[PDB]
């Protein structure tokens, strides 16, 4: 049975950058959550990242033909904030800088232990985001990457971000997460 509080300790006891550390946990979690490396629709994954980070347990995300039991209608309570403009990219802003400004905005509105679902360019893609007290961990348990903006190639910390790259941080209520936890959908997903 997989213990996330265990990983996080190990991880944080290394000479790695905040992006490495994310890229690492995410690549770890991705072999369990998205073993298939399915590059389909990625809300499923993004949320299992959240479930896992809250201590609900690591489980495989829905597959394409499971998105119908639960995720088909998961965001209805949040379509306005997704459809929104969100946190927009600056010009000459690098990837690292953007990620950092996105993090400091999340830290301002969340608490240690809290997670968020992160819409990238209006649900173009989906990543998770985990508050550890001190910093945000952006995880992309689908592609096994850390922070990214769903570009077709990898980007370096010092890459320049495209102009009007946008991200909308979605604060799913704890009820929504709990609702999903007592849901046969969740329960029938493979543990670890």
């Amino acid at each position: 049975n997989v213990n996330v509080k265990k990983l996080l300790e190990s991880l944080n006891s290394k000479s790695l950058g905040d992006m490495d550390k994310d890229s690492e946990l995410a690549a770890t979690l991705q072999k369990m959550i998205n073993p298939s490396g399915g590059d389909g629709n990625a809300s499923g994954c993004a949320l299992h990242a959240c479930m896992a980070m809250l201590g609900y347990g690591v489980r495989e995300a829905p597959v394409p033909n499971e998105i119908s039991e639960y995720m088909t209608g998961f965001f209805h309570r949040h379509l306005e904030q997704i459809d929104s403009e969100g946190i927009v990219s600056h010009p000459n802003e690098t990837y690292s800088k953007f990620r950092e400004r996105i993090a400091e905005n999340i830290l301002q509105n969340t608490s240690k232990g809290s997670v968020v679902m992160i819409s990238i360019e209006q649900a173009t893609h989906w990543i998770a985001g985990f508050n550890d007290g001190e910093k945000i961990m952006f995880l992309d348990v689908q592609t096994g990457k850390g922070f990214n903006l769903y570009d077709p190639v990898e980007k370096s910390p010092d890459a320049f971000v495209d102009e009007n790259s946008s991200v909308q941080v979605i604060h799913v209520s704890d009820q929504e997460f709990d609702h999903y936890a007592n849901s046969s959908s969740w329960k029938s997903k493979r543990l670890c």
